[PDB]
């Protein structure tokens, strides 16, 4: 029934600890710890499954993947599909690896969402899900979030990540699978109070930096609507330039969040 998430951190703990220990089994999502009694042949979890020393040693040495204990057995939070191999990586919080792809982390997503300050009663567009962390943070403020994910395997990996749970627990957030450049075309004009645009790097996602795309972002924003465009330069240049060309105003760097904000006029 319950899933116990375990990474190298927990396995090392259990191989080197004695008797019984209190450990966190949802990847620090909920701060709660549970007792796992240690035996010679392995560790038995709060469900009664014994993960044998063999398994814990294996995962104690593999610090590059998340594991979980579901029903009878232990499992690896990964998926083989199409031409890529995706896996959840035991960072805090977890990150996704697609064959091989990318206080620091969770503050960074709060800095991003802080640029546009989504409020209760507002609708936000998050153009590139990833694991959903920006979409979730924007929804925890009270806004209704639409978030686009191109890769159905990213969505499936998000599904077993306890940190992406709010993408799927009812509503507050709605997940569109598809191509963001094409999806935004089928959005109605003046739909969104804020847009958070966090695309892949220029060289791999040039069309998400195009005037054509920015015009679509412009069209679908409400008057007075807010845009954050991540940048992470010479492209910041064009981004700022192309956003004004398209209609945006208040276009400026936000240094903390490594991006550009903009505001659609005619409030
Ligand atoms: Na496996
Ligand atoms: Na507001
Ligand atoms: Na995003
Ligand atoms: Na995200
Ligand atoms: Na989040
Ligand atoms: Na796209």
């Amino acid at each position: 029934e319950e899933i116990y998430y375990i990474t190298f951190r927990e396995a090392r703990m259990l191989l080197a600890s004695r008797g019984n220990v209190k450990l966190n089994l949802d990847l620090r999502k909920t701060n709660r710890v549970q007792e796992v009694e240690i035996k010679d042949e392995g560790a038995v979890f709060p469900d009664g499954t014994l993960v044998e020393r063999e398994v814990l040693e294996k995962i104690a040495r593999d610090d590059g993947t998340v594991y979980f204990v579901s029903n009878g057995g232990v499992y690896k939070a990964a998926i083989a599909g199409e031409s890529g191999f995706y896996k959840l990586v035991p960072t805090i919080p977890p990150t996704i690896e697609i064959n091989g792809i990318a206080m620091n982390p969770l503050q960074d997503t709060r800095n991003k969402v802080n640029t546009v300050m989504p409020r209760e009663g507002e609708t936000v567009l998050d153009t590139c899900m990833g694991l959903g962390y920006t979409a979730i943070e924007a929804s925890k403020r009270g806004a209704y979030v639409i978030t686009i994910e191109k890769d159905p395997n990213v969505i499936e990996i998000a599904r077993i990540n306890p940190w992406s749970r709010e993408l799927f627990t009812g509503g507050k957030i709605q997940v569109i699978q598809g191509d963001a450049f094409e999806v935004v075309k089928k959005f109605k004009q003046a739909s969104f109070d804020v847009i958070i645009h966090d695309p892949p790097r220029f060289s791999l996602a040039g069309h998400l930096y195009s005037e054509e795309f920015y015009r679509e972002l412009f069209r679908i924003l409400k008057p007075g609507g807010r845009l954050f465009h991540y940048v992470g330069k010479d492209l910041q240049k064009g981004v700022m330039e192309r956003l004004r060309r398209v209609g945006f105003v208040g276009v400026r760097r936000v240094e903390e969040a490594l991006g550009v904000v903009a505001r659609k006029p005619e409030k």
